[PDB]
């Protein structure tokens, strides 16, 4: 028997956990017994095969605390994963501000880059680094919990070219990403520090990466908006400290979206940095 071989009868359909354009999440029962006892688990499956096989053999073989886990396949393939009953960050921060202090949040960063450093140490991008996908696994621990853009960098190359872009998370993305589609290890960081921002916004829609840029460059652009975002970033503007952010903490976050690859700051630095202001 393989423990990680999940049979398509067994696995019972609960609800939608998110999508893609290709690929949608789904908490699932497998519930081999019948009974409503067998175990819930999170559920990819495509609405483009190739890919989800890809993102299964690069999450199999990643081994991180603050990396969601694998735990096996339903063969056509669906990827089943540990389901996080709390949920991403867009869930459970607006519903425990009350618990989730500065402190907290900044363990929470802290986790989100030890995550991402091992990522990029296995030369992977991952270019879709949000607080949608940053999952809730307790009150002390959060891990990344998607991987459907993840690409590797080949050896003795800084990046990689991006084809298929139509559904671009623009306002998580660095200027290179948005003028010439190279995806650096950089590149996830200036998506960390926007990632970074929604976590100290407790992930408000209303002061969410999207409504408030849109406000900075105008809602009303349409195929243009993407020319206008890297405009106002080239002028130099940038999301503006949120509510009861110190500047230090703000500081770091602005180091993750210097305009140009080579000047911003790293995994490592942003570990250094937090780790300096919680002892
Ligand atoms: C990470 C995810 N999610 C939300 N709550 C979750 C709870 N447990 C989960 N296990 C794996 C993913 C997952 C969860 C939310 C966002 N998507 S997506 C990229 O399709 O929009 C996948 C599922």
């Amino acid at each position: 028997v393989d423990p990680t071989h999940f049979e398509k009868r067994f696995l019972k359909r609960i609800r939608d956990l998110g999508e893609g354009h290709f690929g949608k999440v789904e908490l699932c029962r497998y519930d081999p017994e019948g009974d409503n006892t067998g175990e819930q688990v999170a559920v990819k499956s495509l609405k483009h095969i190739a890919d989800l096989k890809k993102e299964i053999e690069i999450l199999r073989n990643l081994y991180h605390e603050n990396i969601v886990k694998y735990k096996g396949i339903c063969t056509g393939i669906k990827l089943i994963m540990e389901f996080l009953p709390s949920g991403s960050l867009k869930e459970y921060l607006p519903k425990n501000k009350n618990k989730i202090n500065l402190k907290q949040q900044l363990k929470y960063a802290v986790q989100i880059c030890k995550g991402m450093d091992y990522l990029g140490s296995r030369q992977y991008v991952h270019r879709d680094l949000a607080a949608r996908n940053v999952l809730v696994e307790s009150e002390h621990q959060v891990k990344i919990g998607d991987f459907g853009l993840t690409k590797a960098i080949e050896t003795d190359k800084e990046y990689y070219t991006v084809k298929d872009d139509r559904d671009s998370p623009v306002f998580w993305y660095a200027p290179e990403c948005l003028m010439q589609s190279k995806f650096y290890i950089a590149s996830d960081v200036w998506s960390f520090g926007v990632t970074l921002h929604e976590l100290l916004t407790y992930c408000d829609s209303d002061s969410s990466p999207m409504a408030l840029f849109l406000k900075m460059i105008g809602p009303t652009h349409g195929q243009m908006t993407v020319t206008r975002l890297v405009n106002t970033l080239k002028e130099g503007k940038r999301l503006p400290c949120p509510p009861n952010c110190p500047d230090e903490v703000y500081q770091l976050m602005r180091k993750c979206w210097e305009f140009q690859p080579s000047n911003r700051t790293s995994f490592q630095n942003l570990i250094e940095g937090f780790e300096a202001l919680l002892k």
